[PDB]
């Protein structure tokens, strides 16, 4: 196999930008139209399911007082910064689903439940807000049940998928693919005998 991770890849995989915890969209209701998710302190996201639909994602920065709303990733990512009394005057809808789930989060933590599917590693975060920083959504998810995997390409050009609850793989650069475990261990997924690389290429690239 190849060179094991180096201390700046092993920074990135454990401190960058990454899916703490995940659910969807409605939570009853009917079938799912939107996954929901939490990357960034103070910051809970968005990502509607639906084609038709022209909101892509929308953010909800509580403290910060405002919503990012991501209208299309087919670029150029066209998107808008409204404040609270915008996105309630303009995207009413958009805004109460991000509501509902920003007080269903809040309530399962205030009752030390799981808000969603975790992430098998999170880190101790300073957490608080996200004053200044730019915003991270999810452009695209995609699931395959016969593994049980979750995956997810961020924004920013990460790629995150969650396999069953085993593991996960995270990456930035596609040809250099990582397996981060609970514990905190970051080892380089050798893609030439990894079982599931057909599942995952196929999830990726269709």
């Amino acid at each position: 196999s190849s060179v094991p991770p180096t201390p700046e890849e092993r920074h990135m995989l454990l401190n960058g930008d990454w899916i703490r915890y995940y659910h969807f969209y409605p939570m009853e209701g009917g079938d799912s139209v939107a996954v929901t998710y939490h990357i960034q302190p103070g910051r809970t996201g968005v990502t509607f399911f639906n084609h038709s639909f022209s909101v892509h994602s929308a953010v909800l920065s509580v403290l910060e007082h405002i919503v990012y709303v991501v209208d299309r990733v087919d670029i150029n990512d066209v998107a808008r910064i409204l404040s609270l009394a915008q996105a309630l005057n303009e995207e009413k809808k958009i805004y109460d689903v991000l509501q509902l789930v920003e007080t269903h989060d809040t309530h399962m933590l205030k009752q030390r439940r799981s808000p969603g599917i975790m992430s098998v590693y999170c880190p101790p975060q300073t957490a608080f807000q996200c004053n200044g920083d730019p915003f991270v959504f999810v452009r695209w998810y995609r699931f395959h049940m016969e593994n049980s995997m979750s995956g997810f390409m961020l924004s920013n050009g990460a790629v995150q998928v969650f396999v069953g609850g085993k593991y996960e793989l995270r990456w930035l650069d596609d040809n250099r693919k990582f397996i981060v475990r609970s514990n905190g261990v970051c080892e380089v997924l050798d893609e030439e005998k990894f079982p599931l690389s057909e599942e995952l290429n196929q999830m990726l690239y269709g």
